[PDB]
């Protein structure tokens, strides 16, 4: 029978544990499939190997296993995979899927475009300054810049600069340094972030201090689990238990 298993990454915040937890329960409703399980790599129970034996207990034959990703880096394509594999390598008949993380989606830039809509200023020809974690791995500003050319495309914005806050360039401090101008651009600012936290209060105080410079500039709230952000999660869910092509099937020999 067909098994999905979500996978969040974990948080140790209490907090972050009950809207990942939340969410993924809420996401349940709309999968027209029996066996679920939501599982976390790290920090925070059920851990991977308890979702997946939960789902091979409930006769589970096939598990399609979903990560809870913006972006696509080290926990998806490597530390996800690798727990995947020692706790299936105990059941080598169990048939698994494995999903890809939520990435350019035309939802999530809905997303932002409703983060945006929100502050209640005119967009029209405005820039917007979209702010990642970021990553030492390449994929994850490449799919960063992917979204912002998708926004640039369905919102009439001037510009999509996206930025991050550690590891790749460029650093959102240094276009901050840029935007102390006011040119008369309205700048926005958008935290590609699922949670709130120590980089969203460090965001909040450096767009004060560039709001002392540049009062032309507003920052969103956090995209967080937004409606479109479930929609966006609930087509990877779907994607990878239709697995049409194979595109998705995965091993028990260690790939990562
Ligand atoms: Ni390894
Ligand atoms: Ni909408």
């Amino acid at each position: 029978k067909q098994a999905i298993l979500y996978v969040g990454h974990g948080s140790r915040v209490k907090k972050a544990q009950q809207e990942a937890a939340a969410f993924l329960e809420g996401c349940k409703a709309h999968i027209s499939v029996p066996v679920q399980e939501i599982s976390f790599l790290e920090l925070q129970e059920p851990t991977i190997e308890t979702g997946f034996e939960a789902c091979v207990k409930q006769g589970a034959t096939h598990i399609a296993v979903v990560p809870l990703l913006l972006l696509t880096a080290a926990h998806a394509k490597h530390d996800i995979p690798e727990e995947i594999v020692r706790v299936a390598s105990r059941y080598p008949s169990v048939r698994i899927s494995y999903g890809k993380p939520i990435g350019i989606d035309e939802e999530v830039v809905k997303a932002v475009y409703h983060r945006m809509k929100d502050i209640g200023v005119p967009y029209e020809n405005a820039r917007v300054v979209l702010i990642g974690r970021g990553s030492s791995d390449p994929d994850v500003k490449r799919d960063v810049t992917g979204i912002a050319n998708l926004l640039q495309e369905m919102v009439p914005v001037k510009e999509v600069i996206p930025c991050f806050l550690t590891a790749c360039g460029p650093n959102y401090k240094e276009v901050f340094s840029e935007l102390e101008k006011d040119d008369g651009i309205t700048t926005f600012i958008v935290p590609y972030l699922l949670f709130t936290g120590m980089l969203m209060n460090e965001i909040e105080r450096e767009v004060q201090k560039l709001k002392a410079h540049n009062p032309n500039v507003y920052l969103s709230s956090y995209i967080g689990f937004h409606p479109h952000v479930k929609n966006a999660f609930l087509n990877r869910v779907r994607e990878t238990a239709a697995n049409s092509e194979g595109q998705f099937d995965f091993d028990g020999g260690s790939y990562a």
